[PDB]
RNA sequence: AAUUUCUACUGUUGUAGAUAGAUUAAAAGGUAAUUCUAU
DNA sequence: ATAGTTCATAGAATTACCTTTTAATCTTAAAGGACTGC
DNA sequence: AGTCCTTTATCTAATTTTCCATTAGAACTATGC
């Protein structure tokens, strides 16, 4: 007896549906003689750019509005100390005093938005297509734009000007309403209500706490570090973003340069709340580059970072201020410098050519090469001819850079000169010399800019003197290394002359052939020789005088080797923004271009299936032959399908869909019985009109328009009820639903009706229609007609078809629309996907023609078969929705009533937990309520016993691919889709056992308490995993159950809640319960003793303290090992007491006890007849005695053994049972795991045994605690089996 | 190597399992490059 | 003969490209604006 | 009346985080025998 038989039909949930739609006929011959698919692929792209030119106009009135909205200081103010007084505790009153300031400012904004003009017309057809008598929102707009001369589409290059923004826009003129869902996303932007979207929301609810927070950190920042910020320098640098039009806390409207103070004032909130006064914000906290400046001007932050690490106080980190969110609909430029674009290929290959041919025309005021000058500088530097008391490295990231590329260490540079100046200078009492010699010797080893090789040369020898011979460390090695600089242009030589071939692939101007992943070797050789040039720069950067502020004290050098060094250098570090650019443009993701939507000249196309819209939507079902048709009436040709055209032409061929729906009954019924063209049929009672003038009939429903909310009453719900009963009767055609609705007085609330109505207020019927009449439709071409079809579809089809068919076939079936459960929803889609790859036959046919398990490994096949069919020629497509568990309310406390039945059928349940393992993919045990194993396999081979396929195998070939060019420039990657494949097979095993055994899911808590380690599966394909099984676990069929019976088509298992977010698993998501993994793996489980000690060997002392505290280690005579005993509360603190045990043979074969018997004998010590040892090895003194005795200490608590042959990984036990024998999962019974991660795997299972038990003991009223402790844990697991 | 689509496959013009789409917005992270610093 | 440690690392910025996750609207027939036709 | 194209009507419930916690392979060192 299944204990989930009753969880079906619990709730509702949304699906849809995909099929391929095949054209029937002489349709597609109408469909491209009517030119309609490359207008709807036009139509497609015109729609995103009328969507931009709209997103363009709300950008221009946010910022305008919100530069014109000014919040009062009072009520900044009293929110900014309600705010930070929520901060100190927590109350019920102050909660809600303060949501009264903040719901006070929302609504403040909110009233000035609506009260703007240009608000009033932005979701109408005002902005698009005006009426007669006044022109557009949208057009107007433009065109004053474009009469002021302003160029709006600059940044795009879709958009050429504003006459072709006009001219996109004017295109939609009577299609309005194909914007409406856009309309709604856009009204979101705008909202009254807390929802994310809004400006309003992103005003107060996010950037004002922000501010806030800064305002403090700042006032804080001036008490402790007040000269950490440079105001002098950020009022030269960001003078611009410094710059504001009016000071809102003296109400003056001036365009001064605003100070720090005054900037952070919490009435100058307003100069952020549009989005150019946030950049100027987060510009401030940040910084900027300037287009000339090397150096960039550094923001708040920098200086808060800056003082705080010359201070080396991280107590300061905490004053780093949060940049300010961005607002809702912005597209903005940066302050800081950005780099232009490239369009295509060509570009890149025209700048890089251009690069690569002047760096080697380019000469000096010599006749020497830019390679000849470098060459000969260099060649010179490898003999002494050049004075290095002249030459100079930079004391910066480089000369650290060649310190650990010459020596393999960053700081033997650093520590050789500071030693060496410390040695020359201030040489009497060198440790702690005087105040003015260490500042003088400060300036010698840091706060240089630049070191003179003279004097690395004089550090170098004398550091290597001083240690001896084996580290060479020699001057000499600096100067090869730079000696080597010459030998680069050539393998640069090399590559430039091999990818002229790859020049000429892309050196036409045909867009984007870069992007694709076929580019992938191609990008990398290009990739290669712009980093050796990059390399190259970065190799010689050292030299490089930076040019900055050097006041006093210049470098005396060498005038002509770095004249002719600088010239080299500036023509060389031109490949920074070259390698940005490049970078930049080969970077991108390849296309965006697979598939459009398709309206066949109806703006509303398929937005609902009933019959009084199948005019207006033109979109038809039809059935023939256990075979499914979806028809697209011609737009002109409308009434087709009319109820004259139905009798005329009934026959036996087709089978028409008539479809009928009330949708929303809480606004469909007060609109119609309440309408003015209809309030006089249903008569309203005035008493009536009173009840729905003021809310009444609603707990917390909107009363109408003016009136104002009462309280609920139930006299005048039911009235209303009956009234909404009387005016269904009198409905016109209504009354065909057939309604039987409840008795009135059992109705509490007014949504219980609306549910009757809208259960009751769906159907399905069937005209029959002649084959003929629509055979000559079709080839008249009035009606497009295509076949749903899928794999399931074709008559070939004799497997078990996917979900989805079972699903779309049920749609239609009568044991469904008996008791509706499946339900044909509004809104489908219709979409075109071009042709992406040319028809290739990769495997001819009558060949041998991959999975090494399978028998039949050359199998034959009649025919040939084409890689990626499917995207060889253009398809249709069609996307429906659906709801499911179309009666049922919803899911609600979803947890509670699981929790509920799992309580009455405790008896019965199993526990499945599963862990990931580091032999293993995933292992499952499943276990009974005593403790003891059922059954165990893996999850490494997923398999049918007809032919079983290894994904241990399959994944182990995967990570390499990855750390191996982690850092490359172009690389596909299909390993996210197929990890997720395999763990697609995998839910479908655990649901399997799920249903089978009754058993509750447990996994490991991803969010707090996981395994530290590295296994085979990483951590976020495991939260994929847990995710996979809970959207599985929403609606669960299986294929071989009947349509009636539990777990078929109609009564489909539903053991877990809708997924929400990671975070919000939480420890219970439905059947489905997480657990932390702490001790789960190196832990014994017939007495669950994990290895706490950690013995260490440290000095001899310290060892014999440490043996000081066991409390035995008397050698047992009997059964001939040694017993240890202690009380851990003594150690450095669990409790408890137990009894180590050397029997086995571990692995590091290195048997301890033989170990153990050959050190004592060795030592002093005698074991003959059962010595108690402990007071013995205490007065031993060797090391090397408390080593060895430690080693062999460890090797005995190694519970598990680490054999490098990869075919078993076993646990073995230290602690032996009442009988006394200890456990080896070496051989080991079926109720007991059989190797280590199956005992990690089984007390995962125990920690679920716990919670079970937690569930047993619940009472209905409280709460239910699902943290397992430790100590929890450890008393259950050593007490389990007493 | 056929797919509504995806992952494995031949599992023979397809076999297994999975499959909520469309639209819109934002935040977070990754990796380069660049300016500083601190060890 | 083995271990252990390191390939410098890490904090504040800016730009660019990529991805991932969460959070919103909808999954509708019929009234209403217009205009036309009888 | 019909048609096309856009705008309208407006339930219900429970929630708001809880705190639980022992690249890689290679290379140069660095010990110990
Ligand atoms: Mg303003
Ligand atoms: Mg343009
Ligand atoms: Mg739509
Ligand atoms: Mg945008
Ligand atoms: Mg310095
Ligand atoms: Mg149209
Ligand atoms: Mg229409
Ligand atoms: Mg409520
Ligand atoms: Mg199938
Ligand atoms: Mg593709
Ligand atoms: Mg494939």
């Amino acid at each position: 007896a299944s204990i989930y038989q009753e969880f079906v039909n619990k709730y509702s949930l949304s699906k849809t549906l995909r099929f391929e739609l095949i054209p029937q006929g002489k349709t597609l011959e109408n469909i491209k003689a009517r030119g309609l698919i490359l207008d709807d692929e036009k139509r497609a792209k015109d729609y995103k750019k009328a969507k931009q030119i709209i997103d363009k106009y709300h950008q221009f009135f946010i910022e305008e509005i919100l530069s014109s909205v000014c919040i009062s200081e009072d009520l900044l103010q009293n929110y900014s100390d309600v705010y930070f007084k929520l901060k100190k505790s927590d109350d019920d009153n102050l909660q809600k005093d303060f949501k009264s300031a903040k719901d006070t400012i929302k609504k403040q904004i909110s009233e000035y938005i609506k009260d703007s003009e240009k608000f009033k017309n932005l979701f109408n057809q005002n902005l698009i297509d005006a009426k007669k008598g006044q022109e557009s929102d949208l057009i107007l707009w433009l065109k004053q734009s474009k009469d002021n001369g302003i160029e709006l589409f600059k940044a795009n290059s879709d958009i050429t000007d504003i006459d072709e923004a006009l001219e996109i826009i004017k295109s939609f003129k009577g299609w309005t309403t194909y914007f409406k869902g856009f309309h709604e996303n856009r009204k979101n932007v705008y909202s009254s209500n807390d929802i994310p979207t809004s400006i309003i929301y992103r005003i107060v609810d996010d950037n004002l706490p922000k501010f806030l927070e800064n305002k403090a950190k700042y006032e804080s920042l001036k008490d402790k570090a007040p000269e950490a910020i440079n105001y002098e320098q950020i009022k030269k640098d960001l003078a611009e973003e410094l710059t504001f039009d009016i000071d809102y806390k003296t109400s003056e409207v001036n365009q001064r340069v605003f100070s720090l103070d005054e900037v952070f004032e919490i009435a100058n909130f307003n100069n952020y709340l549009n989005q150019s006064g946030i950049t100027k914000f987060n510009t401030i906290i940040g910084g900027k580059f300037v287009n000339g400046e090397n150096t960039k001007r550094k923001g708040i932050n920098e200086y808060i970072n800056l003082y705080s690490q010359q201070i080396n106080d991280k107590t300061l980190k905490k004053y780093k201020m949060s940049v300010l969110f961005k607002q809702i609909l912005s597209d903005t430029e940066s302050k800081s410098f950005v780099i232009d674009k490239l369009e295509d290929d060509s570009d890149v290959v025209t700048t890089m050519q251009s690069f690569y041919e002047q760096i080697a025309a380019f000469k000096t005021v010599e006749e020497k090469s830019i390679k000849e000058t470098l060459s000969l500088l260099f060649d010179d530097l490898k003999a002494q001819k050049l004075d290095l008391s002249k030459i100079y490295f930079k004391n910066d990231k480089s000369l650290t850079d060649l310190s650990q590329q010459v020596f393999d260490d960053y700081s033997v540079i650093g520590t050789a000169v500071l030693e060496y100046i410390t040695q020359q200078i201030a040489p009497k009492n060198l440790d702690n010399p005087s105040k003015k010699e260490q500042e003088l010797i400060a300036k010698k080893t840091e706060k240089a800019k630049y070191l003179s090789l003279e004097t690395i040369k004089l550090a170098l020898e004398e550091f290597n003197k001083h240690r001896d011979i084996d580290k060479q460390c020699r001057f000499e090695e600096i100067l090869a290394n730079f000696a080597a600089i010459p030998m680069i242009f050539d393998e640069i030589a090399q590559n430039k002359d091999n990818l002229a071939q790859i020049s000429i692939k892309y050196q036409n101007q045909g867009k984007k052939d870069l992007l694709q992943a076929s580019a992938e070797d191609d990008v990398k050789a290009i990739k290669d020789l712009l980093d050796q040039t990059n390399n190259l720069l970065h190799k010689l950067k050292i030299f490089h005088i930076s040019q900055s502020e050097d006041k006093a004290n210049i470098l005396d050098k060498d005038e002509h080797f770095y004249l002719v060094f600088e010239e080299c250098y500036f023509e060389l570090a031109n490949i920074v923004p070259l390698y940005n650019k490049i970078r930049n443009y080969i970077t991108q993701k390849p296309y965006s271009d697979e598939k459009f939507k398709l309206n066949f000249e109806n703006s509303t196309l398929a937005n609902g299936w009933d019959k009084n819209k199948e005019p207006d939507n033109t979109a038809i079902l039809f059935i023939k032959d256990d075979k499914y048709y979806l028809g697209v009436m011609n737009k002109k040709n409308n009434k087709i399908f009319d109820d004259k055209a139905i009798k005329e032409n009934k026959g036996e061929g087709y089978k028409k869909i008539v479809y009928k729906l009330l949708p929303g009954a809480n606004k469909m019924l007060p609109k119609v019985f309440f309408s003015a063209k209809s309030i006089k049929f249903y008569n309203p009672s005035e008493d009536i009109l009173r009840i729905r003038n003021h809310s009444t009939h609603t707990k917390n429903g909107s009363p109408q328009k003016g009136y104002e909310k009462f309280e609920f009453n139930i006299e005048d719900c039911r009235k209303f009820i009956d009234f909404y009963k009387q005016s269904i009767s009198k409905h016109p055609e209504w009354k065909d639903f057939g309604f039987r609705f409840s008795d009135t007085q059992r109705y509490n609330s007014i949504d219980e009706f609306y549910r009757e109505v809208e259960n009751q207020g769906y159907k399905l019927t069937f005209e029959n229609i002649s084959e003929s009449y629509i055979d000559s439709v079709v080839n008249q071409g009035k009606l497009y007609l295509f076949q749903i079809y899928n794999k399931d579809f074709s008559a070939y089809s004799k497997g078990r078809p996917n979900l989805h068919t079972l699903y779309w076939k049920a749609l239609f079936d009568e044991r469904n629309l008996q008791d509706v459960v499946y339900k044909l929803n509004g809104e489908a889609e219709l979409f075109y996907r071009k042709q992406s790859i040319p028809k290739k036959i990769t495997h001819p046919a009558k060949e041998a023609i991959k999975n090494k398990d399978n028998p039949k490994k050359e199998s034959v096949f009649e025919y040939d078969l084409i890689k990626d069919k499917r995207f060889t020629e253009d398809k249709f497509f069609f996307h429906c929705p659906i709801t499911i568990n179309f009666k049922s309310s919803g899911a609600n406390k979803f947890n509670d009533e699981i929790n509920l039945l799992l309580k009455e059928k405790a008896n019965d349940v199993h526990i499945l937990s599963i862990d990931r393992g580091e032999r293993h993919l995933a292992y499952y045990t499943l276990v009974d309520g005593k403790g003891n194993i059922i059954k165990q396999d893996t999850f490494n081979i997923i398999g049918n016993d007809r032919m079983k396929t290894n994904y241990h195998d399959k994944l182990a070939a995967i990570e390499k691919d990855r750390d191996s060019a982690r850092k490359d420039w172009k690389k596909i990657n299909n390993i996210k889709e197929m990890k997720e494949g395999y763990l697609s097979q995998v839910v479908h095993e655990i649901a399997k056992l799920v249903i089978e055994y009754n058993a509750i899911v447990v996994f490991e808590d991803l969010n707090f308490g996981f395994k530290r380690g590295r296994f085979k599966v990483e951590k976020q394909v495991y939260q994929k995993l847990e995710k996979m099984l809970i959207e599985k676990l929403n609606y669960l069929v299986f294929k071989d159950n009947e349509f009636d019976k539990t777990g078929g088509v109609l009564r489909a298992y539903q053991l877990t809640a809708p997924f929400e977010t990671f975070k919000k698993m939480g420890k219970q998501t439905g059947i489905i319960y997480y657990v932390p993994a702490g001790f789960t793996s190196k832990i014994c489980p017939v007495t669950g003793f994990v290895n706490q000690l950690y013995p260490k060997y440290e000095s001899v002392s310290k060892s014999q303290e440490f043996f000081s505290k066991f409390d035995k280690i008397c050698y047992n005579l009997d059964k001939g090992y040694f017993e240890f005993s202690f009380d851990y509360k003594n150690f450095g603190a669990a409790k408890g007491k137990w009894t180590i045990a050397s029997f086995g043979s571990r692995l590091i074969e290195v048997y301890p006890t033989k170990e153990l018997e050959k050190l004592l004998k060795d030592y002093s010590i005698e074991y003959g007849h059962g010595e108690c040892i402990k007071a013995a090895i205490c007065g031993e003194s060797d090391k090397k005695f408390f080593a060895k005795l430690t080693s062999v200490l460890n090797t005995i608590l190694q519970m598990r053994n680490s054999k490098t042959g990869t075919e078993l990984d076993y646990l073995i036990s230290p602690v032996a049972d009442v009988n006394g024998n200890f456990f080896d999962s070496r051989q080991a019974p079926k109720n007991m795991p059989q190797d280590a991660d199956a005992n990690g795997a089984y007390h995962i299972g125990l920690k679920g045994l716990m919670l079970l038990g937690r569930i047993k003991n619940n009472q209905e009223g409280k709460k239910l605690n699902l943290v397992i402790k430790n100590e929890e844990y450890f008393e259950f697991v050593q007490n389990r089996n007493n």
